């Protein structure tokens, strides 16, 4: 299988660039030059790169340095044909953000966090980025009495509303994507799941400019079904971006290669994004890999792992396609009545009164007889895995 | 401390009435008579009782029978002074609901599911109930290819829009509270967390009529912070009802007495609900205990466990109040800047243009200096714990 | 592929016979006749059947009735050529066992539990069973003060020593396998993981007669690595039996078909068992499926699901074989140094004296240079999954 | 209350010295001077201090330096009266240990790891330490095909056997305590639970010299009942040491103050360790706090947090004693038959022959009447909690 720009695979500079300094040890790899990252990624088949302001320009660089770095980065994209579909801001690393950016209890930190972001929005706009991703990693708490969640939500909203105002006024045309995470690094992070993030966005001033950027491992950290969660994000039309990676349930954030965690869910996810209505994908944005090359690898291991992500996604797509094209699958789908859920429960123009008058919907209904027919779901599931396994 | 009608403790008929038949064993208790339950609940301090249709009137009772039970039931209510704040429908027990009620792949079960609920709405209306709780326990799947999540949400919405229509035409004045649960009985249930339920509700035709009924244990089954999710629900103004109980993290649904599982989170929850805005509670609805007397107990144990629920709440309330009234806590709160979060990040009339002009919010900001001061959150947490243990 | 008797696939009478009454609903299937179950299993390729005393002979059957059932059973066995490799006793269903069998706080229940088991050993011995599995599903607690664990382990050991005694005296030649489970039905079950069971077994009077019967989902309920725990059980030589099924991390006991939960862990499990040292399997007992046909299925889904367990094992087996015979996989193994772990760390005859004397082990050790070499683990993982996917 | 040296509260140098560099951000605190630490801890009530080789002497310190540091360290101990009850070695930080120390695939690393430990054993012996704690934080894997678990256990055994040998020959008199942890930093760590660790120890050459050092948060990361695990560890006589802290279930290793995570389980643990048989504590070793002052804190929060660990243990101790001394508790314990578990199931001199001859244990036993009586566990639990809240 081969990756095309139409596949839209993107990588964050902080992914292949992760030096592997974890909570219990020192870095095992040297620093990756952004320019080299651009050439390597272009080479393995990626169509775009993303970055945190501090990933490209070292926190605290003068404008001379800053400017110089942007210029070279810009050349590299130029020469390679890579685009920057999204940019983000680092509101978690520096000690000042120890209690959050936008929701720090310290008012001065909150004003500073907004400024840091406006600036990144400027660069984003100049590089042609269309989405600003906001990961509130430090927004939350370790102790219940330390954070007033209501006030917190008011301040998160306040900051976001200003950001959309600016973008709209400067005409940047950006879309905002809130990234939910349940915990790590805070004991508990605000807006813990795709559901909480979606509900919150619905309360902003210009909600149409906001969506979510859910990450595979983030929902799996709470043992939730990532595919089902994405399906709901799609139903709401808030899937603005997506971070793909692997995780093995509730434990620290693993950030494994996509499909190296819950493989069955990785399969159902590709199927959902790709086998959309009418052949066409159900999702159109970047297929972004927010993962980390294991601490035990060297740069060889690093590039290997970058390609494994693309590879996993294309192998899965291929099997998802074959699955759906299989007449035996088509027959099992029919037997399990999966498409019957698409037919409205009520007849055309039928209301409460017509339903109340329908004796077959209750008075004359044989629940015991209907309760005994099987749905044939194990069989359909078995067909799916055989396709995944390449046994069909 | 003793319970008042003002405390608003309510219990489901099915809590104290649970025969303790579990997934691996026979019932260890005999059936509890409803008139009896009303009488015993009235005696321990409950102000109201709730029930699923099938808890009161056995599935399939002829009208004479059904009519007879209701009459007896109403008389018990009458005599004890107990009310029916909420009613619900059993859409999970009968085999016909094995793939869901509103979102079953089978269209006829969907139609019957609506009829069974309309009928319950009429009785609830008749008893004076103000809330209809909907727990979609059979909505979800075991395998991803078995359920079209999108179609399932359309059908969940189609059914609720109809229920609101009927309630409104008829003048019943009901409020609808959706109850989220991540799993059990289904592998994965649709609308798994408080967030997912709130996001969904915002998409119905008359959203103002819809809220959620979150359960302590359900959020804990995903290892989420229950108090923090209630804080967000209150922020959205969607906390229409609450189900209190205890649980020990992610494992089957335990349904312990409130406060017998995560005690620290039980404490922060009572503080949130009672030490509200003015001085006044932040939540005014029923404090409903959705628990189960452990299988190892007889009826003395059942009545002991019912009183334990009320005792845990009043004991926690008492300490929450004491916590907030302590000068040392006030001092700790001031050092942690909890209240500073309530002050807008921006000065009145300040926008991005003024923020951008403030050199001190960025260009001259000493982030290193700010990042070095502590928040003193451990100390605040320790004071809270000492109040809970009655150590101060 | 097709299963052979050499495959040693067995099923418990209670798996295909599960009537699907869960914690929230009635049964969706009628009862399966044991003779019929014998015939059907034989037909799908099983080599044996197992059962709890109460699965075959209804609790409280008079001796004439019990004798009759046993006789018809034996005939079916005879006629089909199926064997009974293991038997077990139900010490969890009847209300009497609500606080456990061997470890109930009530002395009389402990005496009756032992008699119930002795009677099953007789029947097992007569059907030719070689293993007696002990699943103490009710041994545990919901509250810490309710159970003295130390006393409980003493009582557990007391019962198990008597059982070995009787067996050895009767010349039954049985081996005992304790089956660990973390929770469900008790809040916390004693001997929660394979580890705890092994450590306990080591304290019996005749440890050589005791091992464990670990179950895939049971270890996954604690989010532990099943294959890795199995590897350790094999190092201790205590894998007497195994229960294969599927689970999705920490939540109620799902009992899915083997391979329908954690697919990647199912794959590495089959690699461990069959591609043992010296060509041959590392384990030679029954491959027992302790699963449940989903509640959504009828008898067709039931047989479908029994066959899916066998297909799943055979497909993974084929892929594990191909994986290991791949010269590229071999080269990756060499590069990752997997086999180098099998070489003693100390040289032959080397002791601490010589090690202390070797300056290349410390004094002249270049930690920094070794620390920089990659192990190539990601690439190895990628070939593994490419084999499972049938992409190689 | 006040801490005495008989309480035996000890702390690791890395606890109060944690600079708060997490997986996502920089250190928020400057480095702690070891002499100061000795002084500070002496002041809050600690009776001893512990450390990893590398906590005290910077990795790669010349002999001169090393010697220099130790000498100052011994002075501080001298001056203050603190002892070093236990010592440990860092086999997780330096990049060379990325695949483990003792079970690294790389043989040269295994040799180096051994050397590094020998050296710390010497320093330990010289400082008067009685226990060597071994935490194999890097022992495990991220991918199943990368680690032969059996060979890894062989190599782990091989290294421990040698250490015992050396200690015995040098006459050091050390006991060794293996510390289990399920994950972090490796995806899966070898010897994931107290269970697994005990089973392993039993396979060593001089098992009487080995035990375990379970940590509260480690067992809670897999959602196990810490108290029950320590009860088993005491049953086996393998509780050589204990690490006390707090955790909020399955998520990253939090390291909160003891009792700041699962408060009810911290209560039952204190009760188990102190309200041992013959009035006396069931455990007589160090009560060691392996925790971390939250990243949001400064040095004041650091000493605050140190004192909190002591305050929590002593407040809990005080309630555990009141609980056991309460007559109504005594009445509840009797009704729950907690002590009847201590009376052997069989009468003195009874074996299977006499048990078989007892019609009352089976043939004439009324399981139904026994099964109808409740154990009063809920009431007993409620009394325990009211004692903890200081409500009784
Ligand atoms: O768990 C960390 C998180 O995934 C981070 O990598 C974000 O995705 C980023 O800050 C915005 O893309
Ligand atoms: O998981 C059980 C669930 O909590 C159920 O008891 C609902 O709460 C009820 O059907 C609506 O109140
Ligand atoms: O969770 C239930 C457990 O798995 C049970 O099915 C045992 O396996 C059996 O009683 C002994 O084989
Ligand atoms: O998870 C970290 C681990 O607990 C470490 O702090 C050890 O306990 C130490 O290596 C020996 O005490
Ligand atoms: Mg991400
Ligand atoms: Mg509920
Ligand atoms: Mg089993
Ligand atoms: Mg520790």
């Amino acid at each position: 299988v081969q990756a095309t720009r139409e596949d839209k695979f993107s990588f964050g500079l902080w992914t292949v660039g992760w030096q592997a300094r974890d909570a219990f040890g020192d870095a095992t790899r040297t620093a990756l030059d952004p320019v080299e990252a651009v050439h390597k990624l272009a080479e393995i088949g990626a169509y775009g790169i993303t970055f945190h302001d501090d990933d490209l320009v070292p926190f605290g660089s003068d404008a001379q340095t800053r400017d110089g770095i942007i210029a070279g980065f810009k050349k590299a994209l130029d020469e390679t044909g890579l685009i920057v579909p999204m940019v983000t801001t680092n509101l978690f690393t520096h000690p000042v953000f120890k209690d959050g950016g936008f929701t720090s209890n310290d008012r001065s930190v909150r004003r500073y966090a907004i400024r840091k972001v406006l600036r990144q929005m400027d660069l984003g706009a100049e590089l042609g980025a269309k989405t600003l991703v906001l990961w509130g990693g430090r927004e939350g708490a370790e102790y219940d009495s330390a954070k007033d969640v209501s006030a917190a939500l008011d301040r998160y909203r306040e900051a976001l509303n200003l950001l959309a105002q600016y973008s709209e006024d400067r005409g940047y045309g950006l879309r905002f994507a809130i990234e939910p995470k349940p915990n790590e690094p805070r004991g508990d992070i605000l807006l813990p799941t795709a559901g909480h993030a979606i509900a919150f966005v619905q309360e902003l001033e210009r909600p149409e400019l906001f969506g979510i950027n859910p990450e595979t491992g983030h929902e799996q950290m709470s043992n939730l079904n990532f595919t089902q969660g994405i399906a709901q994000a799609l139903w709401h039309k808030k899937l603005f971006h997506i971070d793909l990676n692997g995780q093995h349930g509730p434990k620290f954030d693993q950030d494994l290669v996509f499909g190296h965690g819950d493989l069955l869910n990785a399969f159902s996810l590709v199927d959902l994004l790709e086998n959309g209505p009418d052949g066409a994908p159900a999702y159109d944005g970047p297929r972004h890999f927010d993962y980390k090359p294991s601490r035990t690898e060297d740069y060889d291991g690093v590039w290997e792992s970058a390609k494994a992500n693309i590879r996993m996604y294309l192998l899965l797509k291929e099997r998802a396609k074959a699955f759906r094209a299989d007449p035996e699958v088509q027959e099992a789908l029919a037997a399990s009545k999966v498409a019957e859920l698409k037919t409205p429960t009520l007849n055309p123009g039928e209301g409460y009164a017509e339903l109340l008058a329908d004796r077959s919907a209750f008075e004359d209904y044989d629940a015991d007889a209907v309760g005994a027919k099987g749905f044939g779901f194990v069989k359909l599931n078995q067909l799916a895995i055989e396709h995944l396994l390449g046994a069909r």
